[PDB]
């Protein structure tokens, strides 16, 4: 009988955010609610002027209480682009296994869902029609990346990773500003694909 | 409440078979292929007879050809009844992470796809609409649970399960018949939710 | 049979000192014997201006010889507050086994011995009614979380807790000062008990 | 002599049960009740032919509802003998840390609860003055051991132990029976106190 | 297409001797010397009726003194068939890094020695052009397969392997007789090559 | 039966580019393209101004295209000097197994190939008699220890090496020009060949 | 020649009694003390008829008492032949560091103190001149071999020896009597120098 | 049968220069040739401003030679102290097993060979009654205390030590000047004594 080995594929993780697509959810969040504290402790938050997980909540408490819809809704400005598509096609041709990860919300970045071979991302808490927190479902990317230690890992990500999730890979690739870690810097998704098209 | 820290719960770990549906897909392509042979392979591979993987790519061989439709019509005979949806939600309730697994197809189980926390099986690999062979995604229940190895695991099975998945646990729970390395055997689904509510 | 399954639950241990009370042994110990020399080796430890070890032995070096009822007296300072249970008793709802540790001798922290799951503190040698030495009953605090190496561990702290220690949990959260390791600070108990309540 | 460095000592774990005393609470709850069901399971328990979590939640379910003090009373067959004193305090003299070790409830094993360096068994929930369930505040002895993994060990035990207990020891003995990875086997506690008395 | 990124693939790992060609240098020994003894050791050795290497050291005693132009004629014996060359080529299509193992001489073997992606085998000593000893290069393949323990591993292999080498890989294939250890059994090269065939 | 215990002797490890050969593939090709870029390119890596995976891919785009005869024609400037095969042999005399690596084409220093006991380098890809890109073989000499991690290793190396490959040695060499992690620095090859002609 | 790099040497690892000498001192203690019991507790437990320690610590026991003199005397029946000291001396030469062990007395085995490398056996306890127990100063052989962890082991042994030591070794003889996990049997020392010489 | 169970206790591991003893061989070889570059050789070396292994062997290097009697007769100013046996035999009292260390050699500090229970340290090659050069016996030593990772480590050392022998220990000690790595210093071998029998 016929099999695709995929449990014993090389893994090709990529970090959503920053390299599959530009949307922000919580520059959206800022924009839709009129608080700049919530893209002030994003900023805060990426620069490493405040511990992730703080500026995380915080951004988080900001939002408390606003309606269900208003956040799904922000889903309707997320897209796989037919270069995102491509990454991950070609990942495939390649012989990699695809990982998506983001810390963001798997309701959000639902058109992601069924891309690669496996997702994760945080998801959301819901009551009584409105947003009340987050549900933390992986400690951070570097922590995530410990499922396919048996195995090797390519990495791909930007601005939302940092050096422990690209430590944890054999090889890194950031896309469009330099991360810690990473081997090499992409300046752009197109010259990602190019990349992993010249593979083999 | 903004805040459920997933990542840092115990997991319980469902194998669907046997415990949420007693739902066989070999055994329904036996009755639809009117191929005894394939029946006979499963039995062979459940006694250990012959070699797991051996029995399971030779049962892939005789489906081949089969018609996506007719495939995917085997997912009629698989839901969510209110005691499987019961365990699940109690589970969540008692303070666990709810990961569901099979070796069977996600197509047919899809069912089951978002009642857990995690969802994980094997998938098909169809050609021009018709079955080609199996996309092997983990190498067998015991290596899966690896995956959870930073915390404690609590599994339960039934006759798709062996001691290399209950190894693997803290503490394991087989329902309806006995399988070597679980510490409990319960009835059935009844029991076994009645079990979990008393938990705490 | 019903069941709590304990030893599979995330652990949350607190540093007492500065989480839980804000009574400080060896101030209080400068305070009764006027001894100016006990406080500054305490802010030389604290400060890392002397290795932590070398400060304490010389502390206990200048105690040397106080009668045991004085020493055993300062008890009747420490008390569990209502804000101390009210954390305890919310973290056991969110579903932590509690962990209390610290630095200081079991014997004045005597109250809070069975406010969590577990209590480790270090000991008094008192021979002839006087106090001799210290019974050192782990290496540092770091050392000690090695004994829930198995689980998920969330660390509560202040002033006495170091980097060791927070470097070894999952999640660390210090208490009205920063602790580098910690992933949160929160600016007094209060803040950390509505935290821990805004759980799930 | 200002300082006990007893976090390196080699450890001495003692399983209470059929060493320092030869109380056997679920004997006594079967006389207690009548219930002879609950000394065979035990027995079965003991013997192996049943799982030992199976047998002990079999049990536990059979004392549901039984007042907290009819179980309270029991204490009062469990003291702490002249000799399991002596063992103890030789232990100590010979340069180990003892650690006092059971199945059973901590409240029942009161007596013992301060005789060690260390104390630990399993407990009991009561809701409104009756017995609800047991909280497992460890895996299986063995599993328990685990916390002492950076040092050596001696272990003493008798009935209630394992090979799964011993196999974690550097030295074991057993008292009465043979047990399964026990280096030697002593008559009884006396012989055992001769044994330790005996060394270095 | 300007990279390879071998060192990141799934590695297919073939034991030469039954699977790529069925010559058998010690059979090929006892022919040419007549010593039959030397075929009965490995009879003995193959059957584990006496330690392999016991077995072997006693073989290569056996063939002291024989000429090196002797020695090095059997490679007339040892061709790199069609099918043979099929495999390897198959394998690399289907994205694995091919590595070829014997216990026997590489000088013998030397056909092979570029066919796949790397070649390990044992080396033969000889002083003035006769034949004095063996190199063992490794300890056993099980132990040689620790090489590539980073990653994934499909070995194939027949008579001259065992339980040691396929415990060590992921997915084992045996060729003409059934080893323990292996997932599958194939019929012959034949049927290997037809299987790799249907891979992805 | 003579036995080479090989598989049990300590690691020789030799990085063969600035040790045992003063040719530099690199700047044998800026030479004959021309092209400057290619040794700027190669000098930023050196310098660690830019990350190597970077520099050395940048390189291989800059002669993607050329002929395969060019390229093959470098080894006819590459030569085992009687200092190489002294160092190589001596060491051997010494009791070391000898591998020779390099980051540089086992094409072009095909004449290195059988001087020690093993031999790795990357590999070249032609198609249609033109140089498209690089087989990476190993991520870098440091990984590639791992090969060799149940045993010793003494490590030599120069200019093509960094602190991964030295860390990872029990004892380190660097030949001209001082390396991080290096115990020894000697001044050329006849001065280490004079070091491990003192050795025993 | 100016450095032995002995750190890094494959370990020859020889349990002394039943290799390099016959003297047996529990059965010499037998014969001086007329206690045929003594012998007899040996030949339960070399056969495992009784554990290990049990039966050592039994033996001890009934020479309590006995003089230094008469114990120190048995030294006069330990020689190192010319056969002993040539394996030593050609083990050195073929590269190998040399450990010489023993469960049996350091004063006893005293001839052979400065023989290898390294040495290391069990020690005697006096007490005015009467002899009072054992230092146990290993666990038992395998244990001890954990020592050279870090590199590669020939371990050489006969009756005293067991599977645990010989499981520890990447290769092991056993001489006159087969041992449970040695590759090899040699007919007596003579025959082991013999194997030996023929090393390289 | 009594029994020190010696295998089981803490460790107590001494450097040898600085803390038992001043006497510094490499001063001596400097004061005995009149070649200050020896003493210039060890300044380099103990400052860091040299690499260790190198300036050792540059020091080897300059005694090469020498009379064998010369070299051996610098013993003669190694003595035991009273003070130096009180520390030894005050750690045993106080349940240590005693291991002496240095770099130096075995046969000049002989007079301490047999004073701890375990003694380490480098040998002499001589050859023709000349010195010849240095066996290196072990890496260094904190590689050297691995030997001892199976239980808990007091380390105490001066001059000679460095931080990577005291990270490998539980609590480490600094004699006379401070020594990263260590929790304490003591002014002087006598202080050491004094908080050696401080303990218990």
């Amino acid at each position: 009988g016929a099999m695709d080995p995929q449990f014993m594929k090389k893994v090709a993780v990529i970090d959503i955010e920053g390299t599959l697509t530009d949307f922000e959810f919580w520059r959206e969040m800022a924009r839709i609610t009129g608080k700049r504290e919530i893209e002030e402790l994003l900023e805060k938050g990426l620069s490493g002027e405040v511990e992730w997980l703080d500026s995380l909540l915080k951004r988080v408490g900001l939002i408390r209480g606003i309606d269900e819809g208003t956040f799904l809704r922000t889903r309707e400005k997320v897209n796989v682009s037919p270069e995102a598509r491509e990454l991950v096609e070609t990942l495939r041709e390649k012989g990699f296994k695809v990982v998506l990860i983001s810390g963001s919300f798997e309701e959000v970045l639902e058109p992601f869902k069924e891309l690669g071979d496996e997702f994760m991302a945080n998801r959301a808490i819901f009551e009584d029609g409105k947003f009340q927190g987050i549900r933390l479902r992986f400690r951070d990317k570097g922590e995530f990346l410990k499922r396919f230690r048996d195995g090797f890992i390519l990495a791909m990500g930007d601005g939302y990773a940092d050096a422990k999730m690209f430590e944890r890979a054999d090889m890194g690739i950031a896309v469009g500003r330099e991360i810690p870690g990473a081997d090499l810097l992409v300046k752009d998704l197109k010259e990602l694909v190019d990349f992993i098209k010249n593979l083999k």
